[PDB]
DNA sequence: TAAATATAATATTTAATATTAATTTT
DNA sequence: TATTATAATATTAAATATTATATTTA
DNA sequence: AAAATTAATATTAAATATTTATTATTATATATTATAATAT
DNA sequence: ATATTATAATATATAATAATAAATATTTAATATTATAATA
């Protein structure tokens, strides 16, 4: 419901902030890597923020990117995994180092980070490897289905043919071979 | 509690925006319809913004001018709505249209939008015709008659209108039936 | 958590109202008695707005006046009786005549204001007696 | 969430204010100790207000200073306490006189407070002396 | 939860009913239509149930049939039904009579139900459209195969061979009855 | 959900009791007036049940009469009325003086009833009035 | 509040059943595996039952065995499994290959039951192995290509070649005695 | 002065588990 | 000229236990 | 030093039933491929 | 001796049906009130 302020850092204290907006302020908490970019008390500051919507009481949770917002909503949207448990992960580590974590399955770097036991690091790794993919039917087959094409086979037939054996670590004039070889 | 905001685009994410009010930016999501008319990031714009509270979240939804305003907030009172259907509506087709298409009731205009099936279809139809949308923004022989033409490819409304409106009274089928095939005509 | 607001009207369309303040507008909901009082669209004009607050959405209450919005409070302080038979019966009259008519303990002008029968008319009697002063 | 509020005051009606910040002013209930330090009507004046937040309504607490506001959700945080008894402690007392009869543990100072008796002065003592080593 | 009662009748005050079943009565109500089934005051019943859980109650309803519960439970499902919609519909008209009306989705034979508009007539009848159904010995299952292969699909084949002749009877005979029928 | 429950009285300990019906013995709340018209310790006895139902207990408000239990659904259906209130009011006086008290209008009667106040029974009074309608 | 219950089986359409205890019947759900192993109707049996609450609603599940109802209900005290998945992984096979395959780290045993996705087993597995402290040939499928390759429908195929597989005999002889069925 | 009695005001989550620090033994 | 059952609509919703402490009456 | 135990202690929050694009898979003519004799 | 083309098969683009998994939406019960049709 809220993305961004444009405001002025009436008051920084561990881990919150005061951001006087048209007189103004609103307690907006941050973690220390966001913290150690911020300017002195009375600087214009870039916070992209979010708001965590509870019953009883509200949390205004602000980032210097989009993107830091955005893999929180990632996180909190997590089965068991709170607010200020992704707030220590990307005080521990930041995007690039997560999210290559991730992708390499990484527990040991993680772990460093107060609060994160073993089974942390499993739901963590469990949910961001099929969450997220990419973050911001071969050359020799093809050659093979057109040589078999131009050999007289049927495109259909040259790919049946080229997907019935799995040929690997192999020229693209050998596999025609051994494929045709193989159910022969 | 929010109705409209005087201010500039400060983001432009599809289908999300950013809409600085002195200073102050809103997570607002629009349809693409609207998102054809908005303009560059950092323009003043005109957009009728949507609140919707839950006790877990809360997202804001612009509205270029009152009709569709309305059409939102009347559309998400039925029980069956939620907000995402309104917006793949509106983001498919204009306000006109599916007035127009409503009073015709064809579902197949409907359908064709992405997420939206026939249930959806009978479901705006018929909660729509019920008081919206005036203003723009049986005996052995009915019953073999009615056999029969279910046989012969009448789907049972049409069957069964045309029996309420001419019913034969102690007489034979086969000319009541005959001038209710009239009668549909 | 909101007791008043200042800015420029932005539309009228009733009984909804939007003000829009620091180009920020809000949906008010407003008297019919406050509509006869209501400047020209796009005058700057004090509305003091009193929320309510249920789970799956909220209605602001811009009033001209203080001693209008403690009483809509008080009243939708009841447990019977909810914000909306308060807007008929503020659109009805106004401050001092109901004020002698539950000092008066009268019924029937209570009648002729629409959606409003007897029995919650003397519920209004009965739970407003002694509430309130004279002022 | 207003973590700090600096706004005109619109209106001074006890115990409430309305401080008009830039065309909206919001309800906003001080203790008592904090209107003896209250300005005039359209006086800017600063609080280091803060939200309480009910499944039907919001409450706006405003405070001169930060470590009052940090007592005040203290208090709230314990679990017989709300909104209106810290309110009382405030008023009725200040802070660094608290903290020295906590030190104390006396009892008499604080049921001396209207609204308080023996049983919330015990329960504020003994639920309150883990804390306050760091100060 | 409670599916069924099999227990005895203590009072009749219709609609609401008392079933002391082992000591305790069941507040219970049933329809008008099952007013006209319910024995007297002390005799034995059983009686086909399914209970309802609100916020702030809990509330038995108890037929006099299981397919009656089912119907009943599908259109509490119904996001506009309430169970006094659901007993005035079913204490107007009875079950398998509505079911065709359903079919059919007329709206005549049900306005005329007390306290119902014609918008929750039209919608209710949309909306319970027929998505749901209408409504082994040797020689069995030698009839089952052989019009399996005759091509009748094997419910189909079921339904008419189990029906009419009796029980370990002749297959050619059973058979030959079981092909008996048309459409 | 249950309307009558005919056990045996296991425990008495005012104003609760146990029916051990077939060894399931449930609490069993009864006013002052059925616990004249309670048996002995043992005794089996049929008592005509009322349940309440709230999100974090569940009681059986067990009475001698039908009327009972249906005078009892129709006070707790009010907005107002607790299940102690009712309670009290039952336990002060008979049925048929409360029937004939709410016909004449008789707020003096029911105020002698304990925990009763004027309000309160001026509110029975006229919520109660047309409510019987005469049976 | 409710751990067994032990009465007369009144009624029994699956995937539930009516046990009429002591003239109160229930409606419980029990797995496929369990109606096998359930006498008929009127027949008396003792059962595991598992109190089911829900704000506004509450159901049984019943099992013949204990550790059932345990494994059931830490599969419950999970977050991301509901009744409707449990219900169909016990339905669809045994506990003891569940428990040793949770110790093998087994995914494709787990998936093949319906209902079940990759992710949704894959997580059984990774809270599972904390949660647990102390606690067909080459040639059936060589048949079936061969099969497939000469022209036979492949899932017919499939069925004469697990009809009488070749466990204790050569791949030709199973076919040979596979194509008795089809003739 | 000691409570009585409304009267009004004020207040109102829980299990259940995963981490971590200090301790304990080898 | 009132009078009453029926229906569509449009609201409104659901807390109560526990103290602190006024008058009041001895 | 080095793994196991336990008492605080802060933390976190519970979602099912349906529904519609999104993939499977089953005919059916119809614009193709084909041959044969046939003049030139 | 080359094409050619007058009759013969053919294979799939386009109709259809059948799971299926991500994505949502998630409140009716009681009661005044007011028309309203029919009525001493």
């Amino acid at each position: 419901m809220i993305g961004r302020l444009r405001g002025t850092l009436a008051e920084k204290q561990p881990p919150h902030l005061i951001l006087d907006v048209n007189g103004v302020g609103y307690e907006v908490e941050v973690p220390m890597t966001t913290l150690y970019r911020l300017p002195s008390v009375g600087e214009p500051v870039t916070l992209h923020t979010h708001l965590v919507v509870r019953e009883d009481a509200h949390l205004l949770y602000g980032f210097a990117e989009k993107r830091e917002r955005e893999l929180f909503r990632e996180l909190i949207r997590l089965n068991g995994v709170g607010p200020k448990l992704a707030l220590a992960l990307m005080s521990g580590l930041e995007v690039d180092e997560l999210v290559r974590c991730v992708q390499a399955q990484d527990t040991s770097t993680l772990v460093k980070i107060p609060g994160v036991g073993k089974k942390t690091a499993e739901r963590l790794l469990v949910e961001l490897k099929d969450r997220f993919k990419a973050w911001e039917v071969s050359s020799a087959e093809a050659d093979a289905v057109s040589a078999l094409i131009a050999l007289g086979f049927k495109p259909q037939e040259a790919s049946r043919a080229v997907a019935a054996v799995p040929g690997e670590d192999l020229s693209s004039e050998e596999m025609i071979r051994q494929a045709l070889k193989g159910m022969v």
